[PDB]
C-alpha cells in the first residue's frame, strides 16, 4: 500500500497568512501563534507573507491573491467571528468558509482554516491562546503538514 | 516577513455602490454613510457610481456589472433585510451573501458587504446610523482599505 | 456622482415568466398579477413568454432556457412552496433560490424571485393577491425596473 | 402571449432512472411507481435505463453520466433518506439536492427529484406508495412533462 | 449657510496620547488602536507623543501638560476603569471625565475621551479590540476630525 | 514616537502627605504604607512632610497649602470614608475627590488619591493593609511615578 | 535580554517512553501518539526506548532507570488513571505525579507528564486521541522542546 503523509518540519516552506483586523485583540494572538509555529518548526520568518484585511468577509478575496503566487506553498486564513444580536454572523461565517474551501479546490493548494467562529466572547478567548489552545498555531501546523504532503504528492 | 496592508486614504480611488430600494428609509441612511466615508477620507464624489436596484435579491447581478468595469476599484453592496413572517428572509439573505462572495472571487475585486440582515426593525434602525453605527459607513471603510491593499498587491 | 436607476415604464420590454403548476390555485393568481403589472405599465402582452413547469424544482432549468434567449430582457420566476410535514420543503426552497440566483449571475440577466416560501397555507394565500399583496406583481415590477436599469447599463 | 407547456404523453420519450439501494424496501416501491407512470402514459419500458447506486450520496455522480447521454431526454433521481441520530442526514440531503440541481442547469436537461427526505420511517412509508402517494410516480410525471416542454422549447 | 467640518486625513497632524497603566492588558490594546488609526489615516508615528501615567486619576494632570504644548493639535486620553466592590469607581470616573472636559474648554484644544468606564471585565474586553470595537481607535478618529475642524476654525 | 514615563525610584523626591484623623485605626495603616513605599524606593524620610487634618472634608484645603510649596514634588492625600446611615458620605466623598482633582489641575502638580471610599467597615479594612493591599502604599507609588514623569516633562 | 527556548525539531534527539499497561486500550493510543510526534518532527524511531510497566504506580521507578541513562535526552511518562469507587485513585495519582516531578529535579533531566488523570471513562477517551487531542502526542512535543532547550542550556 502506497502511503503519503506530511512531516512537520517547515524548513524551506513559504507561507501566506491572511488575517482580518476585526476583533484584533484576539486575532493578533492567532497571528503570533501561527508565526511561532512556523519558526519553531524550522521555517524562516522571511518566508512568511502577511496580508491584513478589514474583516473576515474580505479574507477569501485576499487569500485568492496569495494562493495564486507560485512562491507560496500554503495559505493560513486567520480571523475571529463572534455571534452578535442579528443573523449577520451566520451569513459571514458561511461565506468565509465556503470561499476558502472553494479556492483551495480551484487552485489545488492547501488553505487552512484558522478562523474562530464563536457563539460568545469567552469561547473566542479560550481558542486564541488560552485554555483551548491557539487556532492560529493549529492552522499553521496543518499548513506545514499539507505543504509537505503536496510535495510528496 | 513581507507585510501587505491597506491605508485608509481614498484619494484617487473609484467606487461603485449598489443600493437596494426596499426599506429605503433605512437604506438611504446607509448610502449617505458610505458617501460621507469616501469623501471625508479624500475620495471624490465624482468618482462614485451609484446603482439603485429594487430589492436585495437584485444586488448581486447589478454588482456583477459594476465590478466588471475597469475604472471601478471596489464595490460596496448596500441593503436592508428584515425578517418577516415566512422563511423568505432566509432564502434572500443566503443568496445575496453567496452571490456577492462568489463575484468577488470570480472577478478578483473587493466587494464589501453593507447589507443589514436583521431579525427585527429595531435591530435594523440600530445599524443604520444610530446606536450600533452605520453599516454603509463600515462597508465603505472596508472598501477603501481593500482597494488600497489590492494596489499594494 | 454617476447614478444609474431603472424607471417603471415597460414600453418595448420583453419578459419571460416561468410558473410552476403545483399549488396552482395560488400560482395562477401570481401569474395574473405579473401579467397585469406588465400590461398596465405599458408592456405588450404579445411580448410576454410564459413557460409552465410541474413544480418549483423545475423552475431553474426552464428559466435557464428563457434567460438564454436574446429577445428576453428579464425573467420572472413564479411558484408557491408551502412547508409540509417533512424536511422536503427546505431542500426544494434552497435549490430553487440558489439556481435562479446563480443563473442570473452566469447569464448577466435579471431573474426576479416571485416564489412564495410559506410555512403555512394562510401565509401563502396572504401573498397571492390578498392582504400582503401579490408576489407575482412585485416580481414583475422588479423585472421592469431591472430591465430598464440594464439598458441604462 | 407565447405559452410553452408540456403534455403528459410519454410516447417516444427515453428516460434514465438513478435509484439508490439504501432503504430498498421503500426505494423499490418508488422505482415501480416511476416505471408504471412511464408505461401507462405511453412510454416504452425498452426506452428506460435504470442505474442502481449504493446510497443517495452516489445518485448525482451517476445521474451526471446518464444525463450526458444524447439518447436520454430526462433523468429521474430516486432514493429514500430517513433522519437518524446524527447530523449525517442533513449533509447527505443537502449534497444530493444541490448536486442534482446543479447538474440539471449545467447540462440543460431536466432531472427530477424523487428523493424522499423524511424525519421518520412513517413519513417515508407514507410517500412510497401509501397514504401520501408515490414520489417515484410523481417524479416520473414531472420528467414526462419537462421532456415534452423541452421539445417544444 | 457656512458649514465647518473636519476631514479624516491625519497628514501633518501631531497628537498627544495619555495612557494609564492600570488594567494594562486592555489599555495596551487601546493604545495600539489609537496609533494604528493615526498612522493608517496618514499621520506620522514620529508626530505622536505618548505619556504613561499610573492610573486614570492621573490622566487629567498629564493631559494638561500635553495640551499646553504648542506643537500638539489634539490629545487622546486612554484608560480602563472597571467597577470594583466599593464606590471608588464612581469618584474616579467622575473626576477623570470632569477634568478632561474642563481642560479642553480652558485650553481651547480638543481632548478626546478614550477611557472605558465598565461595570464588568467582560464589558471592558468587548470595547478594547473585540466585539464592540476599540475605544482607542475611536478616540483617535475623533481627535483627527477635531484637529482638522479646528484648523478650518 | 516620543515616550514619556516615570520610573519608580524616589531618590531626591520630596513628598507631602495629607492624612485625615477620622477612622484613624485605618488611616494610620495607610500612612505607614505610604511612608514605607517612599523609603524603600529610595526616598528620604526627612524629605516627607506630613499634615494631619480632622476629617476627609479638610484634606483639600490642606493639600492646597502643601501643593503650593516649591519644595514639594507631589502630594499624597490619605483618608478613610465609610458610608453611614445618611447621605452624608456621598457629599463628603464627592467634594474631597472634586477638590483634589481641581487642585492638581490648577497647580499643575500631581496629587494622588489614597482615600478609601467604602460602603462597609470590612471593605475599608481590606484596603488598609489586608487582603486588598494598602491604598496608602498605592497612592505613594503613583506619586513617585508622577513626580518622576513631571521631571522628564 | 538573554532568551533561551527550544525548537520543535527532533533530529538527533533520543527519547525514553515509560508506558503503563493498565487501561491499555487507551494507553496504546497515547504511545502511538508520542511515537508519531517524535517521528514526524524528525526523530528516529530507532532512537526511542519504550519501557512497559504494569500500572501507573510503577512508572516513576522505571522512569528513574531511563532518566539515568546518558544516551536519553528526555523521558515521556504515559499512563491512564480513571477514578474508581474508592480513594485509591487519589493516592496513586499523587504519588505518580510527585515521583516524576522529584526525579526530574534530582536528575536535572526533563520528564514530561503524559498521564491522564480522569474522573470518568469518557474524559479519558476524549484525551487519548479523540475530541480533546492526545496527551501522549502533547507530552512528546513537550519533551522535544525541553530536550532542545536543555541543549541550548
Amino acid at each position: 500500500m502506497q502511503i503519503y503523509e506530511g512531516k512537520l518540519t517547515a524548513e524551506g516552506l513559504r507561507f501566506g497568512i491572511v488575517a482580518s483586523r476585526f476583533n484584533h485583540a484576539l486575532v493578533d494572538r492567532l497571528v503570533e501563534g501561527a508565526i511561532d509555529c512556523i519558526v519553531r518548526h524550522g521555517g524562516r520568518e522571511e518566508d512568511i507573507t502577511l496580508v491584513r484585511v478589514p474583516g473576515s468577509w474580505e479574507i477569501p478575496v485576499a487569500a485568492g491573491e496569495l494562493a495564486r503566487k507560485e512562491d507560496i506553498d500554503a495559505v493560513i486564513a486567520i480571523g475571529v467571528l463572534i455571534r452578535g444580536a442579528t443573523p449577520h454572523f451566520d451569513y459571514i461565517a458561511s461565506e468565509v468558509s465556503k470561499g476558502l474551501a472553494n479556492l483551495s479546490l480551484e487552485l489545488r493548494k492547501p488553505i487552512t482554516f484558522g478562523v474562530i467562529t464563536a457563539d460568545t466572547l469567552e469561547q473566542a478567548i479560550e481558542r486564541a491562546g488560552t485554555k483551548h489552545g491557539n487556532k492560529g498555531w493549529e492552522a499553521a501546523l496543518s499548513a506545514i503538514e499539507m505543504a509537505n504532503l503536496f510535495k510528496s504528492l
